[PDB]
């Protein structure tokens, strides 16, 4: 049976902290973010805001808006198809990688970063967390929350209005000029 | 790419904090713990001491000491097998369930848990971290650091000195005379 919490009106995480849970494949707390499905097994009311667990899948697309987190540091570890992994380094200095399953990258804090899925529903985990608190409520936010299992049918496209206020409340800090020399 | 650092002669997992890395599948530091190895691909020094990321993986067995963590948060996410997770609530009750790749399980601080591999070479990825820091370094502790690839041949197994002082240093807590009772 499932819960109720402050993020869904049904969920398989239950609100209060300290209780142990399991939870199929697929059945985290979902959302929509352009054409990809994130997808919420703990967030940071189940770790007292230390850190969170959630997949990140998608279509073969193009690179996600380059952008850094202040506060924050990810994980990209790879479950399936192929993720090339764009990062600069603090000296300014850019990494590409394509990740296979059972690949992982590490982002810093600070440091633009972007990925482009390369295979037709490809998936990452993620944990993305970091002293100023968990950052899984995000995508949501900037996104749209699904009740609907698999990938969007219409990818969402958040309104500009969205890209200017999400930052106010979650570590994303967007970078739309940054270019990627490494090809 | 190959680095010293304070936790092995080679490691791809940078010294210094801030830098971005990549790490393919199997390469992060290695350690045997009876039969199963366990594989860091990050660690506190990486996170501000906020999270970690690491797998693991091994034969099909028996299930691993029935233990808790006063101060610590574990996720249990299924990426290769089939692995039975087995956990008691803060209230007494106990509960067990079969995880097949992409399953999740969550283990809050101070539940009692334990699992089992339910097919040869079963993997599991895993975060163990909260406020009282993180749990990485734990199994090279109590079990050993592995320079070679792959499942430990031998299986170690810690001499019962090293169950007794273990825990005065990482977040762990024995209890072996704990019986599951769920099947
Ligand atoms: O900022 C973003 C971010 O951090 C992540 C992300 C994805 C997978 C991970 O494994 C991870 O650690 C982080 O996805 C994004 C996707 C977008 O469309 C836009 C974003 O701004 C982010
Ligand atoms: O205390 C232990 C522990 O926490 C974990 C663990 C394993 C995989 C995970 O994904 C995870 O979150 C934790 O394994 C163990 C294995 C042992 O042989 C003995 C232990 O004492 C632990
Ligand atoms: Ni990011
Ligand atoms: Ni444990």
């Amino acid at each position: 049976i499932e819960y109720a919490t402050r993020h869904r009106a049904r969920s398989f995480i239950p609100p209060e902290p300290g209780k142990p849970y399991f939870i199929e494949k697929g059945l985290g707390d979902r959302a929509h973010l352009f054409g990809d499905l994130i997808t919420i097994y703990a967030g940071g009311e189940q770790t007292e805001n230390t850190f969170n667990f959630f997949t990140c899948e998608g279509p073969k697309g193009e690179v996600i808006p380059a952008h850094s987190h202040a506060d924050t540091y990810e994980v990209f570890y790879i479950t399936q198809g192929a993720v090339r992994l764009f990062v600069e380094d603090l000296e300014g200095e850019q990494h590409e990688k394509l990740l296979t399953p059972g690949d992982f990258g590490f982002v810093p804090k600070n440091c633009v970063h972007a990925y482009r899925m390369e295979r037709h529903h490809s998936q990452v985990v993620g944990v993305a967390a970091g002293p100023g608190g968990t950052f899984e409520r995000f995508f949501e936010s900037l996104g749209t929350p699904a009740e609907e299992l698999g990938l969007p049918v219409r990818p969402f496209v958040p309104e500009p209005e969205k890209f200017r206020t999400v930052p106010e409340q979650y570590d994303v800090r967007f970078r739309p000029d940054h270019q990627w020399h490494t090809g």
